[PDB]
């Protein structure tokens, strides 16, 4: 493994570019291990919490314990902004340095699924994001989890390029 | 490379544990490539934006273009929640499956640094997070960037363990 | 990195499974760095040659010098079987050992594209398989390469599982 | 990890070079996870099938179920061309781009080993290519596999270099 | 993965630089998987033996069987030089080639811990260097190992840079 | 990537095994990035210094500045013990934990090559250990380096296995 170092790089733009292609945005979502869920707290300030997730058919699924911090907040305002990003890559253009990454952002409202069988279905979507293993859930386990359904009302993607030239 | 698959895993708890050790929380921050900045939007809903950053001496530094989306929001409410996380690891206990990750969260208020030399200093903290290369910034480049200073008022860390047993 | 060794494994089946999903077969093709081109030689015996390639719209593209070995053969019989495979993965089922891989196979006939502009187009499909860089081709370079077009008449995929149990 | 991209690359030669050194060709064979077996089908056209293998003392060993597709073909013509290749490497010469790989090719005739103990011996050569684990084979397992012995009559190696310059 | 090759590199200096920062030297020690223990043999010549180790609070811990080669030597001279190094990195300065690594060196004297409980404590420091797993040690296992304690009297670090220019 | 953790492991033996096969010992040497050179210091105590190296035909080659620390020592006693090791691997036997590595050790005497052309030859052996690039050496560069030749009088290899069982 090797590195390229420069003595005389001059900082320049960053430009973001919008990703239009829905499959490409979904690809980012599907590649991500965690997501960052923004919730407005009880004082009107941001709260960002990382969480595991599943995604299918314009819908995000999460799960948590049944209380409290983020739960109290969602009960007051259930609008969430869920953001995803993969690491940056470093690209040298031939000289020129560019550090590039991409992200997805989903906005929607949180429901807590109550039906026991719907909860299992959703829990399966979440687990399938991380393993091919078969999961069972006892009734008491399904009872002691809140399963979040977030139909995605707006889904966007962005490429960010941070640039420097010699 | 190899994988372990099970036919009969039963979902169980997730538990979060609080990370008290400040150096350990800072280690997470220092390991992270990007951070997820939560801002309350103009309607009171969450907006989470990934961004590059630097961290030193209980202070986060970011930079952006001088407008608009996130800028308009910060001008109305400059409280931000900035969250960091490293990938999950998979641990098999010997049977038992555990998927474990850790995160940091910083809460503080955003200033936009106006002094040209302070802006360069801060830009250096940000760049040093990603490379050892020396960056210069022309005056016009320093002018055309907003450099965000976020003294961290509360910094917390959390380990999350998602568990299943045979 | 770690390994699991067993003292008492008993060899069992191999089973192949057919992959029906065309996008999944194309995914294998798109993941592969090289392909293995089977040509019948002048005596009726197999000749398998690895080659770089591009794939779009049920068509494979290759390129070579304008002579000789494989060229003489194709001039007598231009039917080729082009095969692709990704490495094996090792999966332990929980005990049981399974070594699993997947492959694609395309059958079609080889044309040598003569039009200079068609040759460039095809050469672009091939290069785009390996890099995002822009390639130019002088006229003399386009002249001194044979560009193979292989419309795919049959495309199949297979998963192979080699199994052992304790 | 980083990438180098160019705006103005001009495609040039590919050259193959012959690898004379037998130990070097055997090294390629020994590094490979799978091999691509070319068989002439019943209509005289190529059939290329990937397969696992072992190699010792100028002899390749494979195994399969006792029927059918490739078996019917080998019963008509047991000449096979078995080809191996490792991934390409990318080399920048300092500018100049070169994508380089190497391959081996073995030509020989297929026997199906009938003696039960010879079959086990050969199966061991194959397994030792992939693991250090001890494999047993019940009699019924040895019965229900065809074990292919292919003394190698011609073994060749080739380095291929695909080149572009600025 | 890619490589950069040059036709016309001119060998130049190597320079070592002293690492003053104790935490940085300890970081090297903590990163290392093995250490190389120098012992003067019975004829006055060097003997360098690799070994696993633990490090805490300016003290190195090792363990071995209770005899013989290195044991006889230490009984005559228990001064040891224990050296650590991480792989080299390759850095291209933009042209210029630099191959850089770092090492730590600890000098101290070896005791063999006799108290059974002290031996377990030390064995724990060693194991914690390699895994988070809980180890037990039967009395007979603790008896049949020599546990080496080496208070570090001098600890130094060095960066070595091997350089070539175009 | 995943890990296996145990609650109840019992420490056991370490056993070393002697590696007899000269090609296998040379393979370890050839795989190593650095070597650890033991020299007896001026007081009769060990000094272990890491260094780059080349190996061909039972001979090790190193290079350094023309002074001082290790040079003064070698002028009094030019016997060196040069040791090599590759990382450990972790092997789970199926339960049982084994951490395994291998090392080589070469004993010989150090000459400093004086002839300018011999020095270049040797410097080439060293560089070829790390890159395929062509190195030149001006006369003044060859003058300002000591090139060490160490015909290997004894070369040995050892596998070390550190074991724990459930
Ligand atoms: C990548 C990864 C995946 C995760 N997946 C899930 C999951 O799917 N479901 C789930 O319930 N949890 C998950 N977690 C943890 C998730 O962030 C927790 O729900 C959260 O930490 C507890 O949520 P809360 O709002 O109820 O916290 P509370 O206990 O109500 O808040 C207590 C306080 O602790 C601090 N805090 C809370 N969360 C974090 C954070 N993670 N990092 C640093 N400080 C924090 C804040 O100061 C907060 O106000 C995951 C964590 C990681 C790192
Ligand atoms: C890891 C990485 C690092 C980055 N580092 C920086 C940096 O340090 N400084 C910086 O200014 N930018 C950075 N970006 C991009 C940062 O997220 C942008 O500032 C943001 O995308 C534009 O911000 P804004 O609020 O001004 O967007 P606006 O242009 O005001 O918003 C337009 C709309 O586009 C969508 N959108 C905005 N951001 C995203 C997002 N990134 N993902 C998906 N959809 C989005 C939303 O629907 C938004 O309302 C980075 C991006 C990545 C992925
Ligand atoms: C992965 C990789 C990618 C390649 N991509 C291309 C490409 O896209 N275009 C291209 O033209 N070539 C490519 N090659 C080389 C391709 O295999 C050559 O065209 C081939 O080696 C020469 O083809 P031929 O039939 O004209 O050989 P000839 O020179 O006519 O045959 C001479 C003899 O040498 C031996 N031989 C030929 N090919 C090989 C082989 N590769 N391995 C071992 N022995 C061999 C055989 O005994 C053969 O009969 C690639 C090679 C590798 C390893
Ligand atoms: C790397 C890896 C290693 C393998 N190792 C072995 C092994 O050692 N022994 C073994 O018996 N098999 C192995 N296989 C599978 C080997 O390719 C099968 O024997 C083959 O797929 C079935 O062979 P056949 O000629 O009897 O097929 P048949 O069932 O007779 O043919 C049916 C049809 O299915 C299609 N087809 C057949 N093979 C493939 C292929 N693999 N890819 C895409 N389409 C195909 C063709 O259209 C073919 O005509 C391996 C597969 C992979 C990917
Ligand atoms: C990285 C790794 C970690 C290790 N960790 C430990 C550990 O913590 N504790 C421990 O006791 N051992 C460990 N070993 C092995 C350690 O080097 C042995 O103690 C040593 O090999 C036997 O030591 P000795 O002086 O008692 O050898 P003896 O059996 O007394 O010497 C016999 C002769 O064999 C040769 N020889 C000895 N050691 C080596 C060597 N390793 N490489 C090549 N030839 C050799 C020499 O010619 C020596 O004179 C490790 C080995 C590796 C490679
Ligand atoms: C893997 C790597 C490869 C190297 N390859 C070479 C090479 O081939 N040629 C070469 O000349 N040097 C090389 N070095 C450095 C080699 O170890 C130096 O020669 C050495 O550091 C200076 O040697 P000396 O005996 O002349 O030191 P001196 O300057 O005479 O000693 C000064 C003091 O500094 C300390 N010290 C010396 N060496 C080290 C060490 N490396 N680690 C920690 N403290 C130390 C000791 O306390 C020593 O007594 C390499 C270093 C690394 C890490
Ligand atoms: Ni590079
Ligand atoms: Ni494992």
């Amino acid at each position: 493994h090797h590195h390229h170092h420069h003595e005389n790089l001059y900082f320049q733009g960053m430009k973001t570019i919008v990703i239009e292609d829905k499959q490409r945005i979904e690809s980012i979502i599907l590649q991500a291990d965690a997501c960052f869920v923004g919730i407005t707290d009880l004082e009107g300030n941001p709260y960002v919490v990382p969480m595991n997730f599943g995604y299918e058919n314009d819908t995000l699924y999460l799960h948590s314990g049944p209380e409290g911090g983020k739960i109290e907040m969602l009960q007051r305002n259930n609008n969430v902004c869920i953001t995803f990003s993969l690491g940056h890559k470093l690209v040298y253009q031939h000289c020129s340095y560019s550090m590039r990454s991409e992200s997805a952002m989903c906005r929607g409202k949180v429901e807590f699924i109550e039906d026991m069988e719907e909860k299992r279905h959703a829990l399966d979507i979440i687990m399938r994001h991380y393993t091919k293993d078969q999961f069972s859930y006892s009734d008491p386990a399904v009872r002691n989890v809140k399963v979040w359904k977030v139909p995605v009302d707006q889904m966007t993607g962005k490429v960010f390029g941070l640039r420097a030239d010699e």
